[PDB]
């Protein structure tokens, strides 16, 4: 009834679960490619979610193994490691001092479940690709947030798998509320929603009210869900805020995926996609553009909302940006 040595080496890495820049690739290795399951299980136990939602532990493991196995191992970026990373990054953002005791357990379960399922069964190509190839998914979702709609439908459908209904003890009221929030969060991961989300977060920072403590006040669904939507969106776009050893691994992976969409886009023609070309397409400028135009304005606005909790994260992003800038020949 004691851990194996590999289980123990894994238990020791998972002690970093509450820290920005967890060695997520190492956890993936030590767990036998089970990062999503071991990280979700650790977070559920730490936030006491099994007792609060009366989730049988074997049901939780069954669902999490099932969920992880619906991520594609043959997709370099949008796989179970990315899922694990966004789960663990959302977990750290939820622990930020500016949000202490703001969110209910159901809101916490929604953000973490949303993060776990947010890219499930990703085929490793974009919405535009699926629309332009006349793919079944694009036809199913009438070309609207195609992948995001699929990730939701899969994440929920998997609850019907033998001993996979982790929500089996929630009331109808709990499940309707949980489901709506989970849908709202994942749909918000569609990049076509980024500018509207960032605008609403900027509006929120301008109108920012604060409580008896230094803790944010959010007194309506609109505001509560907007913060959770932008939190998970920040987690999803958190790669350039990580130590460079991590960021670089993620960039290689997104480039493999993008170059391979690039490869398929050539013999199919439709025309190549924003800097998705191993030829006239440079990695270092693509990262500096991404940080300047998307990641920095998002993480700066987030940093404003929870000031000063996100200072170290924003610094790491600015160093990483200066790093990629410096490497441009
Ligand atoms: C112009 O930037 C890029 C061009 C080509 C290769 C890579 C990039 C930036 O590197 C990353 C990009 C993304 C994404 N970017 N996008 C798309 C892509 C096209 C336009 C840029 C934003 C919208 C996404 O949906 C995700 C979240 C997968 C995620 C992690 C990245 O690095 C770790
Ligand atoms: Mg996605
Ligand atoms: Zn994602």
């Amino acid at each position: 009834g004691v851990k194996t040595e590999q289980e123990d080496v894994l238990a020791k890495e998972l002690e970093d679960v509450n820290k920005w820049g967890l060695h997520v690739f190492r956890i993936a290795e030590l767990s036998g490619n089970r990062p999503l399951t071991v990280i979700m299980h650790t977070i559920f136990q730490e936030r006491d979610l099994l007792k609060t939602f009366k989730i049988p532990v074997d049901t939780l493991i069954t669902y999490l193994m099932t969920l992880e196995d619906h991520y594609h191992a043959d997709v370099a970026y949008h796989n179970n490691i990315h899922a694990a990373d966004v789960v663990q990054s959302t977990h750290v953002l939820l622990s930020t001092p500016a949000l202490e005791a703001v969110f209910t357990d159901l809101e916490i379960l929604a953000a973490i479940f949303a993060s776990a399922i947010h890219d499930v069964d990703h085929p490793g190509v974009s919405n535009q690709f699926l629309i332009n190839t006349n793919s079944e998914l694009a036809l199913m979702y009438n070309d609207s947030s195609v992948l995001e709609n699929h990730h939701l439908a899969v994440g929920f459908k998997l609850l019907q798998e033998e001993n996979c209904d982790i929500f089996q003890n929630l009331t109808k009221k709990q499940r309707q509320s949980l489901r709506k929030m989970v849908i709202d969060i994942v749909l918000a991961t569609d990049m076509s929603k980024h500018m509207n989300l960032l605008a609403d977060l900027k509006t929120m920072v301008e109108t920012k009210k604060v409580t008896s403590s230094g803790v944010l006040l959010l007194d309506n669904y609109s505001d509560r869900i907007q913060v959770l939507q932008n939190m998970v969106h920040c987690a999803d776009l958190s790669n350039p805020t990580k130590p460079l050893q991590l960021y670089r691994q993620w960039t290689d992976r997104i480039m493999e995926e993008f170059f391979r969409q690039g490869d398929r886009e050539r013999e199919r023609g439709m025309e190549i996609s924003p800097m998705c070309d191993k030829h006239n397409a440079s990695v270092e400028k693509s990262q500096v553009g991404f940080i300047d135009y998307i990641v920095h304005p998002l993480w700066e606005t987030w940093a404003d909302l929870v000031h000063p909790d996100a200072q170290d994260i924003l610094d790491t992003l600015e160093d990483n940006r200066e790093w990629y800038q410096s490497t441009i020949p």
